[PDB]
């Protein structure tokens, strides 16, 4: 019975952790993909910053709208953990070398394991991230999407199954790069430095995330990029390199907020239950 309750309570912890940081997350998504919104006509004028995004979004839509799409983040836990509880340890020993043998082999092992497991999860999961991004992106001025199922329906009707999986490759590569830089920077520096490593890894692997999400944005529209590389080149050529880093600061804010609320809830969990879930 221990596993069922552990699964449910882990679900609760993750749900609260993500829900608490949901507004700044949606702000991140809005600032990141604003140009696509401008092309689609969803947005009127570009966001001046985080504060401006907060003010405009709150004024036009309201307070609860800051949690738009969060349901996907809440549901996403269950299939993710189910696949990880079943395959992650198996995949780790599949590509894994002992750290005592060598570092060049072990590191590659981590890259392969993380990449394969991440891709395997995204094979079932990516739809929810897509729906999350799209639901966070469409803003009332008449909303583009009515809900989650509406996103699924209309995306399938317009683009098919391909539309649900926009930016899969740069997401996998993004996971690999983020992982490698995380473990590299962390092992090079050897509990505050962990947040520094996370911030660095997220910031350095951020352009791939931007490309991914904007590729998600191109879904359903008449015009789309000819791949992740074409997307990257077009973005850099049209808006500049810095445009690849839109929403990165808000992402960091999301990181510190998430850290805060997960710490607090972990303490409450400590008081109530013997151990954290
Ligand atoms: C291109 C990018 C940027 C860089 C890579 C990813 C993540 C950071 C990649 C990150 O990827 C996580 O990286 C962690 C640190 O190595 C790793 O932890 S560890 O194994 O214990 O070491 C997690 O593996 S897991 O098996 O425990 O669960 C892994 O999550 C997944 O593999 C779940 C997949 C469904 C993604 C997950 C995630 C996160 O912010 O945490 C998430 O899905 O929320 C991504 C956000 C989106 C981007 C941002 C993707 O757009």
């Amino acid at each position: 019975t221990n596993f069922a309750i552990n699964f449910l309570m882990g679900g609760v912890s993750a749900a609260i952790a993500k829900t608490a940081a949901s507004p700044i997350e949606r702000v991140k998504i809005l600032i990141q993909n604003q140009d696509e919104m401008i092309k689609q006509g969803t947005l009127d004028k570009k966001y001046s910053g985080i504060v401006d995004c907060f003010k405009r979004t709150a004024k036009q839509e309201g307070l609860i709208s800051f949690w738009r799409g969060n349901t996907a983040n809440v549901i996403r836990y269950f299939p993710t953990q189910a696949l990880n509880f079943a395959f992650k340890d198996k995949i780790k020993l599949m590509f894994g070398f002992k750290k005592e043998e060598g570092y060049g082999k072990w590191f590659a092992g981590n890259l392969a394991s993380g990449g394969a497991a991440g891709a395997l999860s995204l094979l079932f999961v990516y739809s929810l991230d897509f729906a999350r991004t799209r639901l966070a992106a469409d803003a009332k001025s008449a909303r583009q999407f009515n809900g989650l199922t509406d996103v699924y329906k209309k995306t399938l009707k317009s683009d098919g199954i391909a539309g649900l999986y926009r930016g899969f490759m740069p997401s996998v590569v993004g996971i690999v790069v983020y992982r490698g830089l995380y473990f590299g920077m962390f092992d090079s520096l050897k509990f505050l430095l962990g947040w520094v490593v996370t911030t660095g890894a997220s910031t350095c692997s951020y352009p791939l995330d931007t490309v991914r999400r904007r590729m998600m944005m191109t879904s359903g529209q008449a015009v789309k990029y000819n791949g992740a590389i074409d997307c990257l080149k077009k973005i850099v050529a049209s808006e500049g390199v810095g445009s690849l880093f839109k929403g990165c600061g808000a992402n960091i804010l999301r990181s510190v907020a998430g850290a805060g609320v997960i710490s607090m809830y972990d303490q409450l969990q400590m008081i109530l239950f013997g151990k954290k879930f």
